[PDB]
């Protein structure tokens, strides 16, 4: 069934504790919101969810956004941000 | 929000129905059981719950697997088929 990869991470206070003094340019607040935690190599994350991970980042790029160009079948992504958004994104993402 | 965009379609019955001698290669009870409804207008289908249209099948093709690489962001889809089977015709998908 749809159940999360890791449901030790699904509390938001949980997810946010991962970022203890994280250096990298993307909003760590954001990255939580969006359900994903810090690993410790490199600016590796990974939704608490669906279990994909993102590498990389640059400076202003959105959380969300990545999440759903990457990893749109998550239920915590669907649940908290939608069809249309995510459809939006992928069609978007297709444009390339 | 995650409510269906047409719930007069929500009923299988009622999707089996517009394919009223339905003449084109694919399998209407697949479609149908995917969430597709017939617009009576050539091939072209949408579904029900997140409005994603298809058109121009192949002889063979599978509706499940053309719902998710079109329209991942379908709840009706990730409650039917999961976060694993979307993801994984996304990233295939991504690399053609
Ligand atoms: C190849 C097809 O696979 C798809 C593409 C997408 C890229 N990606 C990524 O993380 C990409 N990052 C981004 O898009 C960032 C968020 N914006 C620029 C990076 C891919 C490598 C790069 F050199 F291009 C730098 C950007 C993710 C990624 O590579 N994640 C790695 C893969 C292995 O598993 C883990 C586990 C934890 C953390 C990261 C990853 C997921 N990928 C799937
Ligand atoms: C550019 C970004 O747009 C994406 C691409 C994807 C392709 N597609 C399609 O239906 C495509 N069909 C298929 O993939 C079929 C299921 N397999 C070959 C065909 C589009 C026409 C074609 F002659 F080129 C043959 C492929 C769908 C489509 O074209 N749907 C149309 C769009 C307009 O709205 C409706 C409404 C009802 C039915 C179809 C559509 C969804 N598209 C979005
Ligand atoms: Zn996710
Ligand atoms: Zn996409
Ligand atoms: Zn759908
Ligand atoms: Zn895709």
């Amino acid at each position: 069934t749809n159940l999360p990869r890791n449901p030790s991470m699904a509390d938001y206070e949980a997810r946010i504790f991962t970022f203890g003094t994280w250096i990298y340019s993307v909003n760590k607040e954001q990255l939580a919101r969006a359900g994903f935690y810090a690993l410790g190599e490199g600016d590796k994350v990974k939704c608490f969810h669906c279990g994909g991970g993102l590498t990389d980042w640059k400076p202003s790029e959105d959380p969300w956004e990545q999440h759903a160009k990457w990893y749109p079948g998550c239920k915590y992504l669907l649940e908290q941000k939608g069809q249309e958004y995510i459809n939006n994104i992928h069609l978007t993402h297709s444009l390339e």
